[PDB]
RNA sequence: CCGAGGGUAGGGCCCGUGACUGGGGCGAAGUCGUAACAAGGUAGCUGUACCGGAAGGUGCGGCUGGAU
């Protein structure tokens, strides 16, 4: 497998720490309920990589 | 003399436009309370007046399109 050289495009803020905010939308307290469901999911993902 | 029209001045109407402002219509979700529909938890509605974040409240009279 000839690994295609992916070392051509550079990136400034690619390794920097990131702010993440989740906001509820359409559907009243149901979307608010899901914004926690998205946040735990990103919490499981952050701790799974020692973040 | 009249006279197209030009000029000066002052009015009337209509249209476009204007910092800003007043409310109105619409919204798969927001905040605050819950005024009305049951006696809707203070029966409701009403003209008027005063008042209150807001639905609204209270006064004076009126109607029943008011339960028991
Ligand atoms: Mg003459
Ligand atoms: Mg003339
Ligand atoms: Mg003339
Ligand atoms: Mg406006
Ligand atoms: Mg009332
Ligand atoms: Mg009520
Ligand atoms: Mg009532
Ligand atoms: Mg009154
Ligand atoms: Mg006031
Ligand atoms: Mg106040
Ligand atoms: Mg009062
Ligand atoms: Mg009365
Ligand atoms: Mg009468």
């Amino acid at each position: 497998q000839q690994l295609q050289v992916l070392l051509l495009p550079k990136d400034p803020d690619d390794e920097r720490n990131a702010f993440l905010e989740v906001r509820a939308g359409t559907g009243g307290d149901e979307a608010a309920l899901f914004a926690g469901d998205l946040f735990r999911m990103y919490s499981r993902y952050a701790e799974a990589r020692r973040w």
